[PDB]
């Protein structure tokens, strides 16, 4: 059964609630983004209205074969009416197509559901600036002060500089980047741009990327692995055994691998600066873990909430343990006392 924090009171709506069967009272199912923990349950046999972004609806139709008549894509930054209720979709700064949803309830209550997001000051100048928000359904993934990480721009600077140096020293080095979901495309696109290469990948991953409205994409990606010196592999293959095996398949074209695993946070964040990150090495294989996050750090999350000043916060992540819930509630109260709302 569907948990309360996936239900929008005073509507017939749910958010990211496709794994519970037919939800009683639900007239419209919203999907914030195409990540499996959130779409779990959708397929060609789904026959209720799904509301989402254009990019998300391309993925639903092409990857999961949801029939077109049930996909309701909405433009961003535009007031729309769904089953009698005004809604707006806003960019979540998460993966491609990911949205936050503003609901304007018939009784005057305003609710923001962030989906998954990486808070940014640029959100302080969207349509959120224009009215009060009463209830916030918040992505609390990294809601603890230990979770610090660098800007996405610092991380990509590190990656491009690392790759360009390695391949200029050894033109027979191959670069490999791990992936298992959409998101974090900048990692492999920025490294291929500095090297003058396309990114090579499986037909299944190429298909996924072609749903994303990324500009000039036919110019940056390919299924012809032989023509590319940046390859994408599944995340599970980014280890010494998997990479040794891949290097064998390349037929003596290459004699070294430099590989990147874009994780979110790891405890090497609490001690070490990005500039100071070093790889794990075995023979002619090196593996870099880089802290490229598509979720808010603690400080970014606190700044957003202290700006928005909601009356009530409902966490949507880390809600399964009493210790996690009590921790999060204590920071919410600190934030409110410090800012004065
Ligand atoms: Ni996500």
């Amino acid at each position: 059964t569907c948990p309360f924090y996936k239900k929008i009171p005073g509507t017939g709506f749910t958010v990211d609630a496709f794994q519970y069967g037919v939800v009683e009272g639900c007239t419209a199912y919203f999907l914030t983004h195409f990540h499996s923990d959130h779409y779990a349950g959708l397929s060609k046999h789904f026959t209720f209205p799904v509301y989402c972004s254009e990019i998300t609806g391309n993925l639903l139709k092409n990857k999961l074969h949801v029939q077109e008549q049930y996909i309701h894509p909405l433009p961003l930054d535009t007031e729309c009416i769904v089953n009698g209720v005004k809604v707006v979709l806003l960019d979540a700064n998460h993966c491609p197509g990911a949205v936050m949803i503003l609901f304007y309830l018939p009784n005057g209550t305003v609710i923001l559901h962030t989906g998954d997001f990486r808070a940014d000051p640029s959100m302080e100048r969207s349509l959120l600036a224009d009215q009060k928000v009463h209830m916030l359904y918040l992505d609390t993934t990294y809601c603890s002060p230990e979770y610090t990480f660098p800007s996405q721009q610092e991380v990509i600077r590190f990656a491009i500089n690392t790759a360009f140096e390695a391949v200029t020293l050894n033109p027979h080095a191959l670069v490999v980047c791990g992936t298992y979901s959409i998101g974090k495309e900048k990692v492999f696109l920025a490294i291929a741009d500095v090297l003058g290469s396309k990114v090579g990948m499986s037909q299944e991953k190429y298909k996924t990327l072609q749903c994303l409205n990324i500009p000039e994409i036919n110019s940056l990606i390919t299924t012809d692995m032989c023509s590319s010196l940046v390859h994408l592999l599944p995340m599970m293959q980014i280890n010494f055994k998997g990479l040794q095996s891949h290097l064998k398949k390349c037929g003596g074209k290459y004699n070294q691998i430099l590989a990147f695993r874009p994780t979110g946070w790891t405890h090497s964040n609490k001690f070490t600066r990005i500039a100071d990150v070093i790889p794990q090495t075995k023979g002619n294989i090196s593996i870099y873990g880089i802290p490229y996050s598509e979720h808010s750090s603690y400080l970014e999350m606190k700044r957003f909430v202290q700006w928005l000043k909601p009356q009530k916060i409902i966490p949507t992540v880390n809600v399964g343990t009493w210790k996690s819930r009590s921790t999060m509630e204590k920071y919410f109260r600190e934030w409110k006392l410090e800012a004065g709302y």
